């Protein structure tokens, strides 16, 4: 299991509406845990509009969020984008 924190969340993004902000960690994602933080990457790709149920840890103590992927242009088709950069050397999603 893995449980990645957040170190910006974008202002007027997805993940703002959202109520994220850094220095939480997404600990479920739809009723069950990440392993990896590309799954998480794919999900918001995949689903622009459409609502994510997240579980989050925040300084230890859980709260439930709703996270809905905005629309954005993509290489091959629409992408859904939620403005999170995780904590590492990944790329904004």
């Amino acid at each position: 299991m893995i449980e990645p924190v957040l170190e910006n969340v974008q202002p007027n993004s997805a993940a703002s509406k959202a109520g994220l902000q850094a220095g939480d960690r997404i600990v479920k994602v739809d009723g069950q845990p990440l392993t990896q933080w590309v799954t998480f990457v794919m999900l918001v790709r995949d689903n622009p509009g459409k609502s994510l149920a997240l579980e989050i840890e925040r300084q230890g103590s859980p709260l439930s969020l709703t996270l809905i992927p905005e629309s954005k242009p993509g290489n091959g088709k629409a992408i859904g984008f939620v403005g999170i950069e995780p904590k590492g050397k990944a790329s904004p999603v």
